[PDB]
């Protein structure tokens, strides 16, 4: 029953999962002069090429577009992480006007949208045990401001119409989500959380620098999503991102000088 509306979202969490107000919590303000280059991190190998896709769902809080993780298929590797992190979904955060959405923030600058590609740590076996540990997920972040379009994003758009409310999905087969990367893979990293209900303390979040533009219409497309459900009244899909938490005990290291 959380969302993100007055009567249930950021704000009211923490009765039902207490962990909201723990010592890790995502998303954080990244602020860019406190950040320290560290020259311990290998390099970040995002692996995509066998990527397959299966499907795009409206789960009520975002869409996610899920991926066939039964093997390495598209990974994630290198930066600060120990060993291979397999990709199982991708799903944005965005909001009602281009001024707000991301769920970072970059000395305080909030984005038009928030990319969150999910992956898990391959030596815990299975998502469902890989958030029982500190270091079991990865989450590769990207922000999305408002200019020309991505042509790589198009094919999700086009999508939308047909999974408008909750519990709608759609085929989504073939798709290159290395088409919504941006051309520098220079990155923030910290230990963080979810930032969604459970928000369970197992991430590692790797946010790259540069953001990806998209055009203002593709945006527009995401706004016109549903929370509810068909038959219900229409509440729209929009503002679905948590504000920055405090940062406590952590460091923000940048992968670049
Ligand atoms: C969509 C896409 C863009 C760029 C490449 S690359 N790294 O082989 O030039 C591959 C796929
Ligand atoms: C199940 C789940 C997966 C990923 C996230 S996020 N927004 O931290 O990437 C939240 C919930
Ligand atoms: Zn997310």
């Amino acid at each position: 029953h959380w969302g993100y509306g007055k009567h249930n979202g950021p704000e009211h969490w923490h009765k039902d999962f207490p962990i909201a107000k723990g010592e890790r919590q995502s998303p954080v303000d990244i602020d860019t002069h406190t950040a320290k280059y560290d020259p311990s991190l290998k390099p970040l190998s995002v692996s995509y090429d066998q990527a397959t896709s299966l499907r795009i769902l409206n789960n009520g809080h975002a869409f996610n577009v899920e991926f066939d993780d039964s093997q390495d298929k598209a990974v994630l590797k290198g930066g600060p992480l120990d060993g291979t992190y397999r990709l199982i979904q991708f799903h944005f955060h965005w909001g009602s006007l281009d001024g707000q959405g991301s769920e970072h923030t970059v000395d305080k600058k909030k984005y038009a949208a928030e990319l969150h590609l999910v992956h898990w740590n391959t030596k815990y076996g299975d998502f469902g045990k890989a958030v029982q540990q500190p270091d079991g997920l990865a989450v590769l972040g990207i922000f999305l401001k408002v200019g020309s379009a991505k042509p790589g994003l198009q094919k999700v758009v086009d999508v939308l119409d047909s999974i408008k409310t909750k519990g709608k999905s759609a085929d989504f087969t073939n798709f290159d989500p290395r088409g919504l990367l941006p051309e520098s893979l220079d990155y923030w990293t910290y230990p963080g959380s979810l930032t969604t209900p459970p928000l369970l303390e197992c991430v590692t979040w790797i946010v790259l620098k540069e953001p990806i533009s998209v055009s203002s219409e593709q945006v527009l497309k995401f706004r016109k999503l549903n929370f509810n459900g068909e038959g219900e009244p229409e509440e729209l899909m929009v503002d679905n991102w948590r504000p920055a938490q405090p940062l406590k005990n952590r460091q923000i290291k940048a992968s670049f000088k």
